[PDB]
């Protein structure tokens, strides 16, 4: 079967966006935030 039992470091998540491990599910959460991007229809940038 597959479970894992194999991956040696500690990083239980992985965005899927840019390809960054994190070993805190927050450590990723937070980062997500970022990927969102700064944006608002109309004149505003960023
Ligand atoms: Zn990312």
């Amino acid at each position: 079967g597959s479970s894992g039992s194999s991956g040696t470091g500690e990083k239980p998540y992985k965005c899927s966006d840019c390809g960054k491990a994190f070993t805190r599910k927050s450590g990723l959460h937070i980062h997500q935030q970022s990927h969102t991007g700064e944006r608002h229809s109309g004149p505003s940038s960023g």
